[PDB]
């Protein structure tokens, strides 16, 4: 049956890695996140790669106000990346920014892995990070990022070029957002 | 017994009105909010009137990141004030900003009343706004400000210079934050 947006986007994510285009993206910047988003969602959402102008929320949580989102992103992208703790803090702020109308979670997890890979030579082995534990750690993270830090730290891998880790991690990441083939 | 910080601050709030200094403050601006805060807390908190550099949270809610708080405040203070709906929206954003380490609620409710008074010739009759209903409306407000809008609209008064409304409203406002003589 015709591919859904999420299914085609998962194919786009796989291609991002298969083609090597993943490693030609800016790391740790707003523009690099936009690049990822455009690769994942170009042709699928008209706003692929575009910073939102509208406010968004999920549950009882409102993401950063569009009114000062661009200003926030400039500060976020200048945050340091030299330790695991710093990188998670930067990720937590980029999640709070949530700069697109859709596709924030999936694009920003790829973004995080590029920052980890560049600075620590590690990535998250997402296939081993449960959806329930991830989502609860993310919900806690604005106030206290310790649960998220430990969850991700416990699931780091140095096998950053392994196909199975990459592809199973894409699958897991998309499953966090509700998609399973 | 020696006055507490909250007790002396309540006296400062009363004096702000008794002296007429209330009506010599900028309305609807960050600087005007700082002015209120300095009047309420000067001599009590070393940070009276000062924009925080640290992050703060209450419950599972983190207020705007200090990292981009100044940038946020510039946008917030430029929000329009010509309708009740606009004024509540501006207030909701200033509450999310929560720009001081302490004293945000009390200072920002005075700030709100000055905006209402200037633009609508009304203020909130806080003595009639229950603490429980206020706090639940405020908790909902980042996502949906309708409950807050209706609660405050239902409690507006045109008797903006009435001593009892003013002084009982200060008392109620301080009680929202836990202080009762
Ligand atoms: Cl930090
Ligand atoms: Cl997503
Ligand atoms: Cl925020
Ligand atoms: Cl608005
Ligand atoms: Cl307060």
């Amino acid at each position: 049956h015709m591919k859904s947006i999420d299914e085609q986007s998962l194919h786009n994510a796989r291609r991002l890695f298969e083609s090597g285009d993943i490693d030609r993206i800016e790391v740790g910047t707003t523009a690099g996140l936009q690049q990822i988003h455009r690769y994942l969602f170009g042709g699928l959402y008209d706003f692929a790669g575009q910073i939102r102008e509208d406010n968004i929320s999920k549950g009882g949580f409102r993401f950063a106000n569009a009114m000062y989102l661009k200003e926030a992103l400039v500060k976020i992208e200048q945050m340091p990346e030299r330790t695991f703790e710093e990188i998670i803090a930067k990720y937590v702020e980029m999640n709070i920014a949530h700069p697109f109308l859709e596709g924030n979670g999936r694009s920003t997890r790829i973004w995080l892995d590029l920052v980890l890979k560049k600075n620590l030579k590690k990535v998250v082995n997402w296939q081993n990070v449960s959806k329930t534990l991830y989502l609860q750690a993310m919900e806690r993270s604005p106030v206290n990022d310790l649960r998220l830090r430990f969850l991700l730290k416990d699931n780091l891998t140095d096998d950053v070029d392994n196909r199975e880790i990459i592809f199973k991690g894409i699958e897991q990441s998309y499953y966090y957002e509700g998609y399973e083939k």
